[PDB]
């Protein structure tokens, strides 16, 4: 399997492929930059090489900065990026990830550079891919940590509780009540729900993105993680139900023609379903406002092209 | 850490101890028999410290036909057995644990013996231990079996499903769809649902059990690795909520007096809490009917 | 990849098979038995299901009593057995692996029967298989074993020791001190070396399997760990350097036409070579002398075919 | 166990910080930078703690900028760097480590920053500590990626490969191929092994440090996973044969009074000891040129 990262010279680029090496499988990893960036991706190669030789661990370490480079790989990781900068950004996905599937439509692509909803948009328009072979990172990362923020308020293994946060990666974000569980039992019947404060627990999650980019510049081994675990979900044809922006068309609400935060049964084939669920009043309204954000944004994003 | 397997010479027994001595969490493993059986600890010792040696995991491996050998260990595990075998197993369940709190208050008993629940009651009364101490393996094993055919039904990780067989280990067991889920979504709700034969699931799970020993002559290999599975939950603390059989004060419908098959937190301290699950009406009928099963063999147990 | 285990209702073969399962690398495990213990089997196969079920893993669990059962098997295990007795064994070993390479010549054959060393030797020459793909246990256990006790007199983590037991699997095995390290230190240079007795040693492992049998009735779960070890090894293509019985083509003191314990660099392919290990005079003697009861036994367990 | 980073803002402390929370052994990382630099630390403890979440596991993050916060670490990982450079890191090495053995006697510094066999030697004096607990990454990196060369030329399994570069972590690095091993087997003896360039193979090692710094600005994961194995090997008291910089006390040819690249087994007490490596002859030579080059930088170290 080999695993290509389009600007892996960033911070969630560089750490995404060091930790994605370390799968046992991933067996090659690309590092992909702009061609007055490869010699960065020499000294980024090496680090990397150091890295497997520590931790005991074999992968290919290529590099380039063209299509023939980063096409025929089995996972295209974008994480290339910096209303204007949705703009550039969503240029960059172009350039990258226009007519692939002529060359390879057994491509996967995960998207990471934000907006990452509107972007997983663009890249599937572009790409001309299957819709079932084009995701972003989304709420994935978000809903992980709620489910630990409320393993550790009833005091649980992490495993007992499934959890998830859809909509927008953002400020429209829904967290689904309706389906948590802890160790199966609906988490409204646990006893001390009544002690969980929802809101500002969702609110941790929400503004946790613009605190550590007003301090440490931005995230880095969060995100890298969360690539790591759908990467490694995808390759080894897990069939998880994680939470990723995906393209919707009915599953839910009959809601179409938006990618946005959703549960998809993940595999080998990428997304092999998503999960219909059923919402509640209020959680639907809510994720109705976010559908309404994401698909605003993601036309003024096309728009510019 | 410190695991005393007391039936080790026995198909569960032995499988048990060489799977515990692979964890990193058990240091020691403490072979335990009769006092004719020694001879067979010895060698049974030695097929382990050769697997250890392959799997290049290492454990100190103790063997003893005495109180003083077992009682000092932080989880005892209870697998030597023969109404009239409940009765007798009881007795071995007696002779071998009468006392211990006073010598070892913070012991941890696992009961493998069946039945299972029964002998869990006896344990802890003969025992004098706390009641979050003492347990049983009960319907652990039935339920990770019942999550497998839901997994397995819905195509998904079986991480990803969450359920639960409560009450006896035998042919009153209930399951607790009302506490089932995938993904934490109530697995009512998931598409397909209605082409999982619940009935023939529960079948297929209270069954095997006879249908193993009417072939192979017993399980052997799934038990071990619960067994594996328990006591690597309580030395690492891992606070998973899992089906053992526990004494019951009433955290289900008022329930009192009885160890039968129940989800509790479990941890270093054994029974962290018996989490108050709420059944809906025909489960709740099934449960109580298991519970007075259970409650009338505990009765005839402790009579002898 | 489908490992197929022949003799499963056996004390090794049923142990070997439930360790087998849980391998990520083994798919599928085919349980064989003679057509009057398949039901037998049936029992076993439920065993070890509910065994993965509890360590959370998958594994297709299969039986059989015919040669359509197993012969297209990735890995096959020959545990099945009981002068005299090498003599059914071999009959065994006849009848099972007779003519294989004529419907699977990508076969691999890992014999544990005993003689483990002789019956090697006659299943390459029935199965027709390539000498590169017929191997038995051997002294692969004896030699860990023989590391832990290295790595306990030197108080060193054990995969810091590297060392080996060639020659037969039995009264006639060779320890090789002239391959011998610690850390890559030669041990006749470590500090201590001189308060290890290496007789004491190989006497400890000499024996074992003679003082398990008279009192637990015979190895099996030290056995079943090592048929483990070698079968995640080969279709892991790990190459490592495992002491296993092989098929000598001149590579040590040009001794040649006999299958006995040697360091062999094994993979998907089975053995990639035997290393041309070069031993001292007290040890080429013994080896010499090892390789001389096991050809006379070979000889007579061929004439009986 | 709580492992310290200071230095935790730069390229190295950061990624050591993440990968080493993620080792079941370290149960508090403590992230330690000057006290402008608070609020960055803030960021990287939440960054972290969602790379936790997202590998579903789990530790205490703490930050601090004063000695309180780290003086009781069991583990504290030195990785704040800016000859006027190592007079400067010293200055530094002083400032947080002096007098650490009269609060913490236990603790254990792990050295990272350049010089580190220098610094080793500064840390080890200012801080008290006995010469067990004090170390420094060294050439351990050095003689991993060396084995990985060795392995990819024989085809063979790294683990099957033991190998090392002790002395200098620079130029005067010095390869032992007399204690080089495949399988056990002598290196020297191993099929195949005159194509194997050794020369070349030393000059990519010490060589590639320069090469990624003139790039992508200096290591990080390389030294990151590094430091993770040094402190598991530590903390789980695995007794690796690890090659670190660590005070020589005559055990290789009577050299003394000098902290530079060794043979160490390592425990949850430090340097249980260094092994004593027979040298032959070149090797030797080589290694006393290297002995002389790290005490003469050490002695300006400490004048200053
Ligand atoms: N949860 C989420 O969805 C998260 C989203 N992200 C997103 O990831 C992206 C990268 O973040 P980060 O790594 O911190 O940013 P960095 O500035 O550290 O790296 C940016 C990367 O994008 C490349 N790049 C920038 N502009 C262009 C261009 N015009 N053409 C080609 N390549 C270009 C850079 O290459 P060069 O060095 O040549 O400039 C570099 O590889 C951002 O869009 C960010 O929003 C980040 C974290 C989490
Ligand atoms: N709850 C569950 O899920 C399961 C329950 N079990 C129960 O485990 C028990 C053991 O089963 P299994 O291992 O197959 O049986 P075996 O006959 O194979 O082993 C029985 C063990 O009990 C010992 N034992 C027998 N009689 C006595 C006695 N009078 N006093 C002391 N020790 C005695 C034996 O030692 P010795 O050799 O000296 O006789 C041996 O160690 C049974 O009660 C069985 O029902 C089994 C599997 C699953
Ligand atoms: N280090 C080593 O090399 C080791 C070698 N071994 C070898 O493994 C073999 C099996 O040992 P173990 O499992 O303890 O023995 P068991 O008696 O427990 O099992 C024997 C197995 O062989 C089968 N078998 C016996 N006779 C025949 C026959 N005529 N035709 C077909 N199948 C037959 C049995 O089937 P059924 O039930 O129908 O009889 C059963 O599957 C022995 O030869 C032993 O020497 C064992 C351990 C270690
Ligand atoms: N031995 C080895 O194998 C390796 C050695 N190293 C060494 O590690 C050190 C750090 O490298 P790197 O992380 O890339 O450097 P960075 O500049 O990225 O980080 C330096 C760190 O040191 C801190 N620091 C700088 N000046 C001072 C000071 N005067 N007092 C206190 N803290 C200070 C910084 O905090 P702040 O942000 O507040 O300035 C920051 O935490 C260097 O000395 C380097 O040579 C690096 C890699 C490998
Ligand atoms: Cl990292
Ligand atoms: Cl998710
Ligand atoms: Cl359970
Ligand atoms: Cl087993
Ligand atoms: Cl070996
Ligand atoms: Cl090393
Ligand atoms: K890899
Ligand atoms: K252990
Ligand atoms: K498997
Ligand atoms: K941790």
């Amino acid at each position: 399997s080999k695993v290509a990262v389009i600007g892996a010279t960033g911070r969630v680029g560089s750490t995404a492929a060091a930790r994605l090496a370390l799968l046992d499988c991933v067996n090659e990893v690309t590092l992909i930059a702009r061609p007055k960036s490869v010699d960065k991706l020499r000294g980024l190669r090496r680090d990397i090489l150091h890295s497997l030789a520590a931790a005991q661990k074999d992968a290919e370490i290529t590099i380039g900065c063209e299509r023939d480079d980063y096409v025929d790989a089995d996972v295209i990781v974008m994480t290339a990026g910096i209303l204007d900068l949705t703009k550039d950004n969503a240029a960059i996905i172009k350039k990258y990830l226009e007519g692939v599937a002529e060359e390879n439509p057994e491509a996967i692509v995960l998207v990471v550079t934000n907006p990452v909803d509107v972007l997983t948009y663009v890249a599937l328009k572009v790409s001309g891919l299957p819709k079932n072979r084009v995701i972003g990172s989304g709420t994935h990362l978000d809903s992980m940590r709620f489910k630990v923020l409320i393993a550790k308020h009833f005091n649980v293994h992490m495993s007992e509780v499934h959890t998830r946060i859809i909509g927008e990666h953002g400020d429209t974000m829904v967290p689904v009540i309706s389906s948590t569980s802890v160790g199966g039992i609906p988490v409204t019947r646990m006893p001390g729900w009544e002690d969980f404060d929802v809101e500002e627990a969702v609110r941790e999650v929400k503004e946790a993105g613009q605190r550590i980019i007003e301090t440490w510049g931005g995230t880095q081994f969060g995100i890298a993680q969360a690539i790591t675990n759908l990467v490694r979900t995808i390759l080894q044809d897990e069939r998880r139900v994680l939470t990723v922006s995906a393209y919707l068309d009915g599953e839910i609400d009959g809601i179409r023609d938006v990618c946005i935060g959703v549960p998809a049964r993940l595999g080998r084939e990428g997304v092999l379903e998503i999960v219909p669920i059923e919402l509640e009043e209020d959680e639907m309204r809510a994720f109705r406002r976010s559908v309404k954000v994401v698909k605003e944004a993601t036309r003024e994003a096309m728009e510019a092209i």
